[PDB]
């Protein structure tokens, strides 16, 4: 970001990017992984930190998504939203605490493989308990275990109920945590969270139970110009799904999720990527097992410098044309050009 | 704010804050003063001023509210809006003039008690003629009476008609003004404004008449680490109300409004607050007298520095369970953590 | 704008303005050129550029419109939108390429007369193929013809299909280009673009054909404190129209468009303006010829400096009261005060 202020212990960055982005899929993209057409968007945000005393810092962050693929007519606001808005306090060797809209603690694990040029991170749904950005989350984090164990971190998070007007975007009270260890270029992590479901969620035809659960483990290697990561995750009554045939909606009673990525960064800027993502629903009403996501990725980002890049991301979709939920089976390739600051 | 530009007589500040905020009320908060659940939000704005010559400055300001308690789904924009957008000119000892969306001149008085950690300021409704932020307002202000009387200020404001698609947010043409005097830590102020009502407003079942009127007086003391203030106000056909029982809506034929606040700022950061707010509707159709607001406040803000604070604000709601308009009778307590720049 | 960052070859400007703005027209403005009432708005944007090496720069830009004439109620978002969002690369003497939401290439011509204090530029519709801002546009530009011919520029633009939920805001694939030559204070330009229409567009009662076409030529003189410009343009199946009598909608089978402007900039700040704009629809179903726009403009901007200005813009509307499409026939005058940075 661009440091717009640095005095008296307070630093503030404005940050953002403009992403010229286009998806190419068969026909109207209706049956594809990512869709088709212009997908241009921009981001803007601020990130501030104040040194309160030697041991205490305060911080806050806000981040917004502005779609650049809408007309200036009545659809102008489609897909626009606040991504993050939180504030907190960090006290040396004791931990940090923040509250607001922020990443759910299971993303402490899922973030490991969420590194593809355009796609990937498919199981880190927004407004989905602990796996993505979510509102009303209070998060305690500790780095290097009170300063005693270098590389050992943990987090505990309280998720406050959000009774919204859709089952998809709602949640009940919940709690979760994570622990990670980093060592010589490697990181390993485990995260788990459980929460009440709301009545509206329970009322949906797909998915059954009073609690939602999510956990994931991850390994990454991030050194020597290589980035390699693997996630496994499982969820109960937590992953949102829709049956396009019956026009029903709800949550998968269970999923088993696998994500893999490998990338290499050449000195001259090129960063090729390959990945695999498979999210498998189980015990789905009227169906049993059904794939939600299943693809191989081949892509590349070319970095001109830390402000400018382009990329192509090809998704070789393995979902078949007779997927029992109606999941699209066609490939999608994204091409993007990115200015960021 | 953060000064992002200062050359050739032009200074521009970017400013903002991230407010992690949660309300706690009985049950679903449906019958409470403030509601219940996550209430996180962020603000962003700019404020600019150009020195045109020795005697003339130009200025402009824009300010936005981004809710942080919405999902990234279809409710993403709920409660998002521009709070201020105006530009003006100030000519030494003659006065300033600005036009756009800005505070109505009666807020020159009501601002005195609008100082609680989270709540308070209940009668300074937005889009309500002269008491809060409102669109299309042209405002002339004079400080120290043409430079002749230190501490003596006055304002005159023309309110342009806003025919909106709700009675609640509309207004006709109007005019108002205020005068204030500050002396040795004290301020006293009086403000009055009157405006035409629109046909849509006249058509509502609650409230009757062709003119809306609002006035308020205020005293404050702001010195020696103390802040104490009192407002009295009266309105005619101006305060918006709803009868939850009859599902009718409109404006109170009259209100009488009292707001009191007392705060003390300790050197180490703590700023306790106590307050009282009672807004009383009179001659309401089918009812006569009915309280709209009636509570005692006890709260505190802890300031770490000028960038970081936390607060708790407890509203001891005195509205009774049989309030004839259906006003909520339950208490609400807010807890907030704030980073601002 | 305000340069918020300048290190390592990357420069970023934050920019914006607050425009206090009011329109005055007969009655409710329903039958006027511009409407009536408060029209205050604000703009915010960023514009970045990174020097990648001696010959290569990357850049990005985002720009937003925040209306300041809405209430903070349910109409809060009306007329808010992203105006621009794109990123690109410029390689010395070879050209630049950008993609995202940007000006259609025919605006390379229409921009010449789009210089009035408040109005004007009437044929540069947004989301209208090549004449205004539009989504999904890939644009190649060359300055000084590969460095061989000073003042000679050209552009080629690919317009990607946007199938939106309104005919008005949609378009099919298209291509266009422009060429301009500047010399001794003068500029001349020609621009043309053609694109497929979508099925939804073809389905509208007004307008008939599979292709939309737009072209325009322009001359400007911009020197010696004078600004004078002329545009001529023609369109096929491209200009959006509505018959208020039949409540039908679509596109004009053809238009012929003329825009003229002349302005002079006095040293002390005053910049008077006169203009003429006439857009004439032809072969309109059930009507034949009908004027869409037809007015003379007289106005002035007073510049205090590069940050602060005021203006008045008077539109002498020549549309007659029996216009066969229901186009408003009444005058409109805008008064504005502008702070910008
Ligand atoms: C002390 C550190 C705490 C780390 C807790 C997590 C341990 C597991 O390592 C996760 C490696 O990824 C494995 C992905 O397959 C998952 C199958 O169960
Ligand atoms: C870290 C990730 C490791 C994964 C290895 C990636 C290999 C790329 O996969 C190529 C599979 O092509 C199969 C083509 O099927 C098309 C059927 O319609
Ligand atoms: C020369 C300065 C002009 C000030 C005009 C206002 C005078 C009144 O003082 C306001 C003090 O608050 C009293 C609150 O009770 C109101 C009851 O009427
Ligand atoms: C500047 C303000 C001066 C106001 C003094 C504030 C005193 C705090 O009020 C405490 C009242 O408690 C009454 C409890 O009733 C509960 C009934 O459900
Ligand atoms: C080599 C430079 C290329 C320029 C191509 C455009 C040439 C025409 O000049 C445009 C002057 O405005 C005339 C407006 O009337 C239009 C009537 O046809
Ligand atoms: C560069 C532009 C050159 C155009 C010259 C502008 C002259 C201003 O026009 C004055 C026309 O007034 C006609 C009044 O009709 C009113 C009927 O309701
Ligand atoms: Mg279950
Ligand atoms: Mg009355
Ligand atoms: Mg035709
Ligand atoms: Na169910
Ligand atoms: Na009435
Ligand atoms: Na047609």
């Amino acid at each position: 970001a661009a440091e717009i202020y640095n005095k008296d212990g307070n630093k503030v960055d404005l940050y953002g990017k403009a992403v010229g982005l286009h998806y190419f899929s068969k026909g109207n993209g209706e049956n594809s992984y990512g869709g088709n057409g212009d997908m241009t968007y921009a981001r803007l945000g601020f990130k501030g930190e104040t040194q309160i005393n030697s041991d205490l810092t305060g911080y806050g962050q806000w981040e917004y998504n502005f779609q650049g693929n809408n007309s200036e007519g009545a659809d102008a606001q489609t897909g626009n939203k606040t991504r993050l808005a939180f504030a907190g306090l960090k006290y040396a060797d004791v931990g940090s605490f923040d509250y607001g809209r922020n990443y759910g603690v299971v993303y402490d694990a899922l973030g490991y493989t969420d590194m593809l040029p355009e796609f990937g991170g498919d199981t880190a749904y927004s407004d989905d308990f602990f796996v993505g950005r979510v509102g009303g989350v209070a998060t305690y984090r500790n780095s290097n275990f009170f300063g005693l164990v270098d590389g050992l971190n943990f987090a505990v998070q309280y998720l406050g109920k959000n009774e919204r007007d859709t089952a998809r975007r709602s949640n009940g009270d919940g709690v979760g945590g994570s622990i990670s260890y980093e060592y010589e270029g490697f990181g390993i992590v485990g995260a788990y969270g459980a929460a009440d479901r709301t009545n509206l969620q329970e009322a949906q035809p797909l998915g059954n139970g009073k609690k939602a659960e999510q956990w994931a483990t991850g390994l990454k290697y991030d050194a020597n110009n290589i980035y390699l990561a693997a996630n496994y995750g499982e969820t109960r009554n937590a992953t949102p799904i829709t049956n396009k045939f019956t026009n029903t909606s709800g949550f998968a009673n269970k999923t088993q999720d696998v994500l893999l990525v490998a990338q290499y960064q050449f000195d001259f800027g090129l960063r090729p990527s390959i990945a695999y993502t498979k999210s498998k629903a189980k015990d789905v009403e009227g169906i049993g097992d059904v794939d939600l996501v299943n693809y191989f990725e081949v892509g590349a980002t070319y970095y001109f410098n830390k402000n400018m890049s382009t990329y192509v991301d090809y998704i070789i979709n393995q979902i078949d044309s007779d997927n029992k939920l109606g999941v699209g089976s066609d490939d999608t390739v994204a091409v993007g050009i990115v200015y960021q600051f």
